[PDB]
């Protein structure tokens, strides 16, 4: 929540602010308020108002220029341009869902390095415990306990559906959900991994592989019947130990329930993320869904085989071991003509409650994934961990 | 699966051919005749008709002691008056192309039918079931559907499930008496259930106490669709000092995106093995936890305690077992409901709550704590009063 | 019938009163409560709501090991958390001012319920049935509906037939499992049928071999509506050297113009006698030929062969007997069909064929020759083994 009263004091009891876009609160009189884009000198908004609130429709980063006129005056009573250097800036991520935070957060550091501001970021505690030690320049906090109280500017990074163009410059479906943060903060949009504590010594001596079979919605699962079984068996035949590191061993809704695959070691449970990083680091590689554990595995600098058909290859971070099939329905989430249902586990634009439901992922056979795994294995044996990454 | 002789097997005087395959049949040459079919036991006139030529068959196909009367138009007495008499005659009982549970349920009635009428009985079924049963039932001749040895049988009876409330090929709807007892009703014998006789001579292989489980079936309604059920049960079994083994034919089975896998923690004894090996493994098991699939019937026949988990069928639809798990607070017993109809082509069949939040709800309401409570009772019963407890 | 206490019998802490008569009841005083009802066996949350002062009852009335939880509307832990526990507690089982075969069929499940939970059980029924059963069941206290001796019972269960596919007072529709097994389902015990224990000590009075029959029924459907059935059967019985004796309560019974009388040739042992005398006569009988009426259940409990003639109910609707007579070529099982509904006010009830040519075809197809065939098998079985 933004402050009820704007944080900056202007002359003649006018209060201005940049917390939820560019805001300005006028007392009593007859005013003519003008919002400009300082970079392009375009007049973004302009109106005659007597008292009420005036906010910009755009909420993402824009170097706003606020002008407050008297209704007939030549020069401005107030004329303040956004300037963030050595100022209290608050970046608010939503209550934590991994992966999304790992994807977004590297854009928050770029925002701080660019504008040289005093930055505080609000997120769930576990992500703070994961990230905070490596980013000393940024102050971490939880949503319910923010330490700036009165911030100069606030920006709210998140996913905004329905083709929203007011809190984000472009629909995130067009540029990728994680880059979108870069666009919102107006920095270098190119993806990057977060910096983690990779100092933890190896525990398990034998070569082993980490896998993640669970996600938040069923579309993201690998809904091939014999997929995970064939993959795990093939991994074992190559001399790998296989370990599931999902948070839940069993997850699903109604009658559709997904369980940790037979043959995979049980490393599941609600553990602190640092332990997962430690285990993942010394793994030979990681085979995952588009869920967050794939982003965590990416940040630990190990090869990531990412199995997804419900999302396009360019929607997540790049990896040469991306598994994807293009002969059936695919990229259902990606399309801008469809809208994601938050209350439906089930929900297919084009085959829901039909014979072809979750075809996006069913066409991805074990043999395909095992073909990718064979390439990645030969790359690891012949060349080293240098060649992949 | 079964095709009656195109020409009736029994010869009647004036080139009339009569038969008791596919109900009571009679084929007349050309002429004028009045034909009557009677129930010899009740002396009721079942069918009255006038026909010049062609086929005359009874609408009822299940066992009835028929009495066929063929009359020349205007005659007082019958030309042919033959009543069904099965002693020392070729009788062919035809099961549907094989399934595991339905055959094990049905077949004991076939033996009663032979012991009652003292007839030469041949039964047609799939080969694996023949390999399982044949040695213990010497008096009955086993064959496959494509290679029947009795080319000209006196009477034929076709035991099976008949949906849509059929009352011509079965006396009662099988949903009213239980699918397996229906066979008894069709053959007109003692309908009370019984287990088949198996080869229980196999020596114990695994020394430690162990439990057999079956998680797979043909349609999703029969599965235990609780999220954490099988996991909690297997963990509880292990905590009691049991080894747990899955003996399903398939390790993975399902349709579309719905797929069921052998539960983590259970030993892999899956695969397409001969049934006799499954009998050998099941016999020395401490007890069995199963669905309403056939492996529960096979486990029942091996004289071990059977915990049967099902909500899509009523408790009285299968064989009796004190360890039957059932929940009556939600949807249940769709299978037994005579107002509904089973879909053979729909794997995700639940007629009343498909594609809703409450789909397969009745199965779900069966929690791991309920089944573990039954397992606790059965465990204490076994430790305290051994295997002599009924 | 029977009324539950207007105020729950068990005291809870903050003037909360809970109870297990008529399902799980709880009565809250004034305040702001959040009440949950759970199934202790499955740990499922059966019911859950926020209520200010009033009654909260479970929709299910049959036996469930309920668990009642009463919350403050913001509390973490329960103010009251009580699970059903019946050992050494006052439990009341109420049968209707019941019919004869229904009570004989049901009552064995009441004894199982007591032996399982080790409770102090009182059963309410009509006096004649009490006189019949009470001496053999000392562990259970018998009473009449109007004079119950447990004024404040811990749990109450009401065994009966509930039509219209009711699933709140009985777990399953009784047409699906059989009317008498339903009791077992209601009390959550072994549903398998059993005969009550009677006084079978009475000495033989009639020397010659004899047969007991019960012609009359309540509903015309249950009668043997074949024209010459009973006459042929009685004549055949006499030709086999049996004396034939009718033990129905009424010699004449029926409605409107449809009237049924004690068949000619059968001896008149009718009348409103105490059931114990009927038991005494039935015991030494060679066998019994009856309808689905109660006297067939009484004859069953006296451990004599029972030929049961019925078409309006399926063979599995009553107790098992190898001498069951049934015809499957016409209308049958008017009674077991879940798509139909029994009319208590209609004596001439057949839903599918009333006022047609085929009315009570259910039983008319059952000829005397059929029943005499069964009797011939049973007679040879008696003379030989
Ligand atoms: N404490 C933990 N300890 C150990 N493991 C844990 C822990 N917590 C979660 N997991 C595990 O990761 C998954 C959650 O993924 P998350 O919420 O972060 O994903 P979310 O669905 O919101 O979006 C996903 O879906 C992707 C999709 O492509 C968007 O269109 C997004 O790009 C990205 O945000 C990704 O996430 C869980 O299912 C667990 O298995
Ligand atoms: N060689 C084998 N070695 C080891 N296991 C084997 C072998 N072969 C099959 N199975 C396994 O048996 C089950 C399927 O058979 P099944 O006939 O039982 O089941 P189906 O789905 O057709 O429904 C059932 O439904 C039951 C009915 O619903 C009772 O309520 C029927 O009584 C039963 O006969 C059958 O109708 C699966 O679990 C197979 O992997
Ligand atoms: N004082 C007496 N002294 C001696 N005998 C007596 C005396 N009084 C009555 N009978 C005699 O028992 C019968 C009473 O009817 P009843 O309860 O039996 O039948 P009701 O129609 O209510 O339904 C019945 O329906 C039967 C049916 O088979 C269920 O589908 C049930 O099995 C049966 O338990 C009951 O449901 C009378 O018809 C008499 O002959
Ligand atoms: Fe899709
Ligand atoms: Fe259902
Ligand atoms: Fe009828």
């Amino acid at each position: 929540t933004p402050p009820d009263t704007p944080t900056q004091a202007g002359p003649e009891n006018i209060f201005y602010d940049f917390n939820d876009g560019a805001r300005v609160l006028l007392p009593e009189g007859k005013w003519h308020v003008r919002l400009l884009d300082a970079d392009s000198e375009n007049i973004l908004f302009c109106c005659d108002v007597d008292k009420g609130w005036v906010t910009s429709s755009k909420k993402y980063f824009v170097r706003f220029r606020i002008q407050v006129f008297r209704q007939g005056e030549e020069t401005p009573l107030l004329d303040e341009t956004l300037k963030l250097k050595d100022r209290p800036v608050l970046i608010s991520f939503p209550t934590g869902t991994l992966g999304a935070l790992l994807g977004w957060f590297p854009y928050a550091e770029r925002f701080q390095s660019l504008h040289k501001c005093r930055l505080e970021c609000t997120m769930s505690q576990d992500i703070i415990d994961l990230l905070a030690p490596q980013y000393p320049q940024i102050q971490f906090s939880t949503p319910d306990k923010p330490r700036t109280v009165a911030p100069y500017a606030t920006y709210r990074v998140g996913l905004y559906f329905g083709g929203d163009t007011n809190n984000q410059p472009v629909d995130f479906r067009k540029v990728g959900f994680h880059r979108s943060a870069g666009y919102i903060l107006g920095v270098d949009p190119r993806e990057a991994p977060v910096r983690l504590d990779l100092s933890a010594p190896r525990v398990i001596q034998e070569p082993y592989v980490c896998i993640a079979t669970q996600s938040t919605c069923q579309a993201k699962y690998w809904n091939n019947g014999t997929g995970w079984s064939e993959v795990i068996a093939h991994l074992k035949s190559l001399g790998y130990r296989v370990m599931c590191i999902d948070r839940d061993a069993h997850y699903g809704q109604g009658f559709v329930w997904n369980h940790i695959p037979w043959g995979a070691e049980d490393f599941t449970g609600k553990l602190p993320l640092q332990e997962r990083v430690n285990l993942l680091r010394h793994a030979s590689f990681f085979i995952g869904l588009p869920s967050g554990l794939s982003w965590l595995a990416w940040a630990t600098r190990i090869p990531v085989v990412l199995i997804s058909g419900f999302s396009l290859p360019n929607s997540e971070f790049y990896t040469p071991w991306r598994v994807f099939n293009s002969h059936g329905c695919y990229g259902c989430w990606d399309d801008t003509s469809l809208n994601f249902d938050h209350h439906d586990f089930l929900w297919c634009p084009r085959h829901k409650n039909t014979d072809r439901q979750f075809e996006c992922t069913r066409l991805i056979t074990g043999a395909q994934v095992n073909g990718v795994i064979n390439k990645l294995h030969r790359s690891l044996t012949e060349q080293g961990v240098e060649a992949t990454l």
